[PDB]
Order: structure tokens, then C-alpha cells, then sequence
DNA sequence: TGTATCTT
DNA sequence: AAAGATAACA
């Protein structure tokens, strides 16, 4: 048992040995040696860790990691307990909350139960330094996961992409709008979400488009 | 102070 | 690229 999920490390192997990955992972643990990178680095690929690669029906993607103390846990928009939500993640359960009839806040913010669905909460960048957000960006990371959404793209079909900001909506190039289904809003951040977050209504359209490929859809109550 | 996105 | 401007709030 490691860092990656067996299916994960098995279809991603590739990018391991290109002057780009080994370049990038150089750069985290030179951070890590002046100053504190979120998530650490047991977790900076949780997001391989909770279902395999080919049960993966839903993809959430957001901008990069939590900048704040025992905040990031390597899956997008997640906290595990007794961390509250922070103001992204309410926002969320908001939306959720007026989209979604049966949902109510659950008590928490960690997001595993999505994970175990099938839901990939990704990333476009995987690491952060403190308190400085989007401060590992352009460094690698961009190319890695334009791999996990590339290679999700090409060996499955009836996908649902949610890109959420303008960063993820960079990787929209990367995916076959003929053969899966993307949705586009603003971030889910106090400092974006009036922009399209709010009545964007991607959960419940989620679930409707899953139906139509004939695939069981997401409870999203099931935290 | 702190939690994006468009403009210059 | 990077910083200013804009923008919404317990
Ligand atoms: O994981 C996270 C946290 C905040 N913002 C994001 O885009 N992703």
C-alpha cells in the first residue's frame, strides 16, 4: 500500500520518467525544505487512493489545494473531521442544499464518501505553499493532470466534467464534448461564487445526465 | 484581515 | 508576469 492507488499508478506510470514530473516533484520537496506545502505528502494523492480509475464517473475539478493548517487532504474541496468547512466548501453545501431536495449540511467537510462513488476530486495544480494561493502554478502540475483528464477522456465514455474556475476551465480543451458532458461555473469561493456558483445547479444535472448513459447516479447525501 | 476574476 | 481594480460578506 502506497501513495497511489494500484489502478492509478498502473495507467499514469508514463509521466513518472518525463523531464516535466521529475522537474515538478524536485521543485514540492524544495519547498518543503524553506517552507510549509499543503497537502503533506501522504496526501497530496488521496484522490487515486478512494475508487479505481475505470469506476470513475463523475470528475470535479477544482483550482489547487486549501492554503491554511490541517486544511487540504488531497481531494478538492474536502477537510477531514474535526477541520470545519472552510467558506468554499459551505458554499457548496448551499448550492447542494437548493439543488438537491434531501440534502442538509452534514456536520463536517470531509467529502470521502463523493470519492468512494466515483466522483475524482481533482485539481488542476496539486500543491500549495501556505497561504499563498495558486503559488505552485505553471510549475508541472498542469501537465500532470491534463494526463488523468486526458487518459479518463480517451478509455471511458459518458463522463461528467465539473470545472469549476477559470483554471479548470483551462483543461475544457482537453475533453470531447461530444463524448462526455461538460459543466462550466464560476469557483465556489466567497470571492467568485455570485458569478454562476450559485444556481448553477451541477448536482442535480449531474444526476440526470448519469441516468441518460445508464449509469446509477450520486447521492450526494452520502457523507 | 481573510476567502476569484477581469483589466492594465 | 504581476499588480491594481472589482466585488461580496460573517
Ligand atoms: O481543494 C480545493 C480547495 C480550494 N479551492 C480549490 O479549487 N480546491
Amino acid at each position: 500500500m502506497e501513495f497511489f492507488g494500484e489502478s492509478w499508478k498502473k495507467h499514469l506510470s508514463g509521466e513518472f520518467g518525463k523531464p516535466y514530473f521529475i522537474k515538478l516533484m524536485g521543485f514540492v520537496a524544495e519547498e518543503r525544505k524553506h517552507y510549509t506545502v499543503y497537502p503533506p505528502p501522504h496526501q497530496v494523492f488521496t484522490w487515486t487512493q478512494m475508487c479505481d480509475i475505470k469506476d470513475v464517473k463523475v470528475v470535479i475539478l477544482g483550482q489547487d489545494p486549501y492554503h491554511g493548517p490541517n486544511q487540504a487532504h488531497g481531494l478538492c474541496f474536502s477537510v477531514q473531521r474535526p477541520v470545519p468547512p472552510p467558506p468554499s466548501l459551505e458554499n457548496i453545501y448551499k448550492e447542494l442544499s437548493t439543488d438537491i431536495e434531501d440534502f442538509v449540511h452534514p456536520g463536517h467537510g470531509d467529502l470521502s464518501g463523493w470519492a468512494k462513488q466515483g466522483v475524482l476530486l481533482l485539481n488542476a495544480v496539486l500543491t500549495v505553499r501556505a497561504h499563498q494561493a495558486n503559488s505552485h502554478k505553471e510549475r508541472g502540475w498542469e501537465q500532470f493532470t491534463d494526463a488523468v483528464v486526458s487518459w479518463l477522456n480517451q478509455n471511458s465514455n459518458g463522463l461528467v466534467f465539473l470545472l469549476w474556475g477559470s483554471y479548470a476551465q483551462k483543461k475544457g480543451s482537453a475533453i470531447d464534448r461530444k463524448r462526455h458532458h461538460v459543466l462550466q461555473t464560476a469557483h465556489p469561493s466567497p470571492l467568485s461564487v455570485y458569478r454562476g456558483f450559485f444556481g448553477c445547479r451541477h448536482f442535480s444535472k449531474t444526476n440526470e445526465l448519469l441516468q441518460k448513459s445508464g449509469k446509477k447516479p450520486i447521492d450526494w447525501k452520502e457523507l
